[PDB]
């Protein structure tokens, strides 16, 4: 019985290694889908068609505690603020939103890259708010500790650092 | 002694991997819809209804639907149900209900003796989120839910 | 040291139970692919219809049958809602297992049948010895399995996916 | 007391575990549902042609590598329409596609053709198993395990599938 | 009683020797299931050890030349990484200064235009990568694009059929696109 337990013990370790190989293939399903990862970048563009409507790569925020007032400041490449957004109250966890792509005056913003800054508080006490940016998965790469995701421009990321899959 | 405690710790890691592998699988759900505990019913577009349900571990089952204002709009008896999960999809006078949100109340009995009945609600998937005790599903407006709490997928 | 290990094992058993439970719901997730397609399930119902289009072709929901033993004579009787026989079918010889077929949508007189629902009865024998023959019905999948009109079904009771 | 319980207990774990194996096959079917649009490579010699004319791909399995590999294509009448020098192959499974044109360079008519494959290493002939293309149209249930439905060609197990396309 | 005890003993032994045989089916069902999820790779393309880079235009007019992506795997990080592209004749059509790289796998895509600024003809090209860290050259494994075209069964384990490039195991793949 003393000998038996250790042999069974070694086997469950070997199975876990086997379990990992499915995980690599499983990650390939994410390819083509966009994810939410730490960042502030928001893109903006127009289709080649005419009558094309401007859209924006979605953004988000992660919270450890809930908040009652959440504002999102959007700046352009020059650092100039083009739009401020009042979002609402939010409970702890991950939340995702989509900017209409229009600035404060109501006009459509030019095609380009923008950045968000998010302040969150509950009854006037400031909270740690982690901004999230849209990133398209482009492939699955092999790391030294585990499989990685290729988000292209945004670079590479592990799976545990993905906040949400879209 | 070391082997048994080591088996617990290693099998625990196994438990962690399997659910997150399922999390990657949950991306398949994105675009569809699920059945989870709840009572809310919305309506938008002949008018159709976001599905509802009930789970049993009864011979007489009546279901009362209330409005946002609290008024009761319709009850329907179709019949009895065996254990497991059952899901289904106009005002009492026969008129169409206004566009909005509604709530369900479900009564279930066996020989006039009531049973524990959990009402079930539709939720459209928009993404997959990471929780604190384990990975979560994003039902959007309705929020998040685990997979064990999913009763049926639509 | 023993009593510690005893508590540990009970903890291990509970965790191994949780693993078994998790596996079942993931299998459910795999089933989600099935909604867009369609399956063959136990039943006798066969539908028939015509489009509003011109050149519209009558179509029939395909049917099937499963056998435990091989047979040399297999006949399929199609009855209507009233019980009246609309068509009899000689299929052929069949080895044991599952086989699926499609009715041309024409009755015995050679005319096309009106749009509606029909029922099949299948008799199969090998050398004048009668055999157990289980009839099968076509079903469009609508959720996870929930087939709508046909109601609900397990996956193990699903014979083939198309 | 405990003995007969453990007897049942071992058997009780089995009945539930038997269901797990049963569940896995239904999982395989779902993956196989993805397989239907594509097709697999199974033992055979059949090659089709239709309308530029194209041909259902063919293949060959080898236990040992070879220095000489030729493939002779015949029509329905048995007449040889094309011979092919493909190259060399290491042991295992290899898949190819015929241009659908005979030796003179003209395209063969739409129909069915057959392949014959000879393989040798240093003038020593090798066992060569020809492979044919078959489109999956559904997934069937056997008595010992799940089966695949190839339509015209019938049914096949998964272990005898040499390659998936 | 002695007889009946031995009866229940042999049944446990047969039952245990029945469980591992049944589990063996499961462990074998897993491998077949893995081949089925490997089918998802069939549409996709991978990055494997190699130096080949392809270029081409579509049948359309006004079509722009594109190239299959290339890459490099490193064991140590590098501050200097150069990539030389030559054609079949051997002349250098383009040299690429990639820059700093951390250890691991990195993939890029050539614009398909040579040094003078013109577009390279449709055909096959070769990549040559040298990586060094502070004057000390490193081992760099060059990677080429290869489209998966099917899943094959060898004699020891399932393989990926990459067509022209041939076959490969899964662990020999550095990236899946």
């Amino acid at each position: 019985t003393v000998s038996g337990i250790e042999k069974l013990n070694t086997t469950l370790g070997a199975i876990s290694g086997q379990i990992d190989n499915s995980q690599s293939l499983q990650a390939t399903t994410l390819i083509g889908h966009g994810v939410m990862v730490p960042g502030t970048t928001i893109l903006a563009g127009k289709g080649a068609e005419e009558g094309a409507v401007t859209s924006t790569t979605p953004f988000g925020v992660e919270l450890q505690q809930p908040a009652d007032k959440v504002t999102a400041t959007i700046t352009d490449k020059d650092g100039r603020v083009v739009r401020t957004l009042e979002i609402g109250e939010l409970r702890a966890g991950v939340h995702t939103f989509t900017w209409d792509g229009k600035q404060t005056d109501g006009t459509t913003v030019p095609n380009g890259s923008y950045n968000i800054a998010i302040t969150a508080s509950n009854g006037g006490t400031q909270l740690v708010a982690q901004p999230l940016q849209f990133a398209l998965v482009q492939g699955v790469t092999k790391g030294s500790n585990g499989n990685l995701l290729d988000l292209g421009t945004y670079g590479t990321t592990t799976l545990d650092e993905v906040r949400q899959i879209i």
